[PDB]
């Protein structure tokens, strides 16, 4: 599913009937028509649509650290606390969080054995009960508040002790390149540390398993955990088989980045490395 | 990818004595007013200044480089001393008086080097930062800061007055096999008479040589701002720094960037040993 980039968007949920008893959105997956392609460097583009349609709005975004390579987040909002709520006086009433977002990856300058470092970012699915006493929130998943269930809980929303706000660098990437047997394996992490005399501890959320095929590399991501309880919640508990694509950007394979999508469509992640 | 480039120190303003607030709080650099530069920009300067500031003396960076040139050049700018303008009206005005311009050019572009220099810069102005935005949490001299950008020559060494220069040292290591380009800018504080002559590095240096030209990033050494520990250089700019080298071997190089937050604008060169 071969690009220079891809591009998609955060999600939001709903609102309720106070005369049928149900609610007005349960469940909202994630849609592989909505990502975007990229054929140039997007964040111009999604800067300039927040700044016009979140006016005065302050914008977060992922820090720009890699030579070819972009692979992250931007957004206003996106404070759960503070909804918007239209069309009260119809039939489908709404209530969304206020402001919006968008994860992307892109790449300029396309393109033995090589390994990587770097970091991945990711957002959910939302749904308003996930763990069953229900929840499908933020303190279960060790995410902000209103992260799982009122927006797709991403990368930034994962709380490390004494970080605040949109967090950066709790999410790992490591990568191994090897241009002779064509295959592209790695493990994405996610940095935990509770309080303030806690180890910082990293858990692998993902293995990769790829093939390679010209500057250009796509396979799987495996789960290495597979299971959610109410006591051991987990939003990713599915792979991408055969859902994640990627390719090395630099002269000599100097950088690489990518993104793959859930087979349930609940999560989709982008990643970034570069060389050691 | 420049001969040269070429921006200017920002100005705040005042007060509204009926909705309590003031008129301008925060002026961020912004590199659409980077104008570039084809020649040596120093007389056109010059002439500006000339000409604005009729019979203002001019202050401008010592020319102590053969190819190369980088500093300020300004009139003014005496925070004291300020000019307002339209009190008649809705958005009255209060502007420090006078006006400059920092600048990086370099004439004749071009194993391993080392070079040493200099560097300069100018930050964004805030009224309010960390309360003050100001000159003396900052080392820097009153009013610059929270009023006119903060500057090289404004910060602040022991028995130096005016427009202060030799205080801000660049260094570099340009490796044409590797094709990297590395190094450190730093800043001499000496407190009193008595005190050493103390650096203090600001920014380390990550640039990718390509032909003549390099670039890259600038890395703050701290990312640290407190009201206890006020640092205007805690912002990185990453792939937001540029230059080239002068001289028909390498002799010479000099360069600029502008950080991720458009809070530091600086300019450097550096010579061989």
């Amino acid at each position: 599913p071969v690009l220079g980039s891809v591009l998609a968007i955060p999600k939001r949920n709903q609102a309720y009937d106070k005369k049928k008893l149900t609610h007005l959105e349960e469940h909202v997956p994630l849609d592989e028509n909505n990502i975007t392609t990229a054929h140039t460097n997007p964040l111009p583009a999604l800067t300039k649509e927040l700044q016009e349609r979140y006016e005065g709005g302050k914008i977060y975004q992922s820090d720009d650290k890699y030579k070819f390579v972009k692979a992250g987040w931007i957004f206003t909002g996106l404070r759960p606390d503070e909804t918007i709520k239209t069309d009260e006086d119809t039939d489908q009433p709404k209530q969304y969080t206020k402001g919006d977002g968008y994860l992307y990856y892109y790449g300029d300058n396309p393109t033995g054995v090589a390994n990587y470092t770097g970091h991945w970012d990711f957002v959910t699915d939302v749904k308003r009960e996930r763990e069953s006493q229900a929840f499908g929130g933020g303190s279960g998943y060790k995410m902000d508040s209103g992260f799982g269930d009122e927006v797709g809980a991403t990368s930034f929303a994962e709380q490390v002790f004494g970080q605040y706000a949109p967090r950066q660098g709790n999410h790992r990437a490591v990568f191994k390149a090897d241009f002779d047997a064509k295959k592209l394996t790695g493990t994405l992490s996610t940095k935990q540390k509770a309080i303030a005399s806690s180890p910082e501890t990293y858990v692998d959320r993902y293995d990769i398993d790829a093939t390679i095929k010209g500057n250009r590399f796509a396979g799987s991501a495996i789960a290495k955990n597979t299971k959610s309880s109410f006591l051991e919640p987990n939003f990713f508990n599915k792979n991408a088989d055969n859902r994640l694509e990627g390719g090395f950007y630099g002269e000599n394979a100097e950088e690489l980045a990518g993104k793959f999508l859930t087979n349930d469509n609940s999560v989709f992640a982008v990643f970034a490395g570069k060389q050691d």
